[PDB]
């Protein structure tokens, strides 16, 4: 009741620890940071400005520009002006779908796809709505 | 099935997103930047020695070893290092912003609903854990 907030705290620790690790080589191969690759994962979504990219993360400014610049050194995104994926970047974050792919059927292999359609429908509509009160300041 | 992860790791994006405004002016006021905020907030569960604050986190030696202590010195932490009064009181102000916001949020739903997304979610935690240690 406001113990879903702290399950939904840890439920996104864990996808964040898993994720990490299931990642971490890539990463390696791609020179990359784990903050660089969620800023990739960020970007995957789209094209956003830096300022965004700061305010939709709440990190230091500084940091969020230490790892833009290095993602334009490494030609892992591009610019419109705004900054885009690049094709580098892009074959990286499908290097990235690919493996998140193949454990999350794993985890899913008994499931119903109509149970998972009605349940998919509640967080749209909360997806919506948590992004309507974001924008607004 | 791709689609199912776009939308988690686009819904987890924005949950994120929202945090970080619905706190921001709270953990300015209280001198913090996010990032020390989840080790408080790992903290309002448990206490933990370095290690295990990174061993959820999975970042750099530094990151970890340079906003630990800083906490102490605002006096929000103890060393091993648990929460401190004035930190847990910090806690409590968190958690009053995001219940609020969450249930003027799901308000509308039927328990029933909500409880089966954290059934499914559950499931899933379970299994990512598990599957998690087995590294
Ligand atoms: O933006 C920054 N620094 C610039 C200028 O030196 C950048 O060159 C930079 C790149 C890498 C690192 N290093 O710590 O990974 C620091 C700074 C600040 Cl984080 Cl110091
Ligand atoms: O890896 C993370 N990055 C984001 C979360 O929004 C970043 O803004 C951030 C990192 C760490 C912490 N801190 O509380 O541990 C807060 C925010 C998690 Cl906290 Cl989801």
């Amino acid at each position: 009741i406001e113990d879903h907030i702290s399950f939904l705290e840890k439920f996104i620790n864990d996808v964040n620890t898993l994720t990490a690790k299931l990642l971490k080589d890539l990463q390696t191969e791609y020179g990359i940071s784990a903050e660089q690759s969620h800023v990739l994962n960020m970007l995957s979504i789209e094209a956003l400005t830096v300022g965004q990219i700061t305010e939709k993360q709440g990190v230091n400014k500084a940091a969020v520009s230490r790892r833009v610049k290095k993602l334009l050194n490494a030609e892992l995104v591009k610019l419109e002006k705004i900054i885009k994926l690049s094709n580098k970047g892009k074959k990286y974050i499908k290097e990235r779908k690919a493996i998140m792919s193949h454990i999350a059927s794993d985890m899913t292999s008994d499931f119903d796809s109509k149970e998972i359609e009605k349940v998919r429908q509640v967080l749209e509509i909360i997806d919506y709505r948590i992004q309507s009160y974001t924008s607004k300041l």
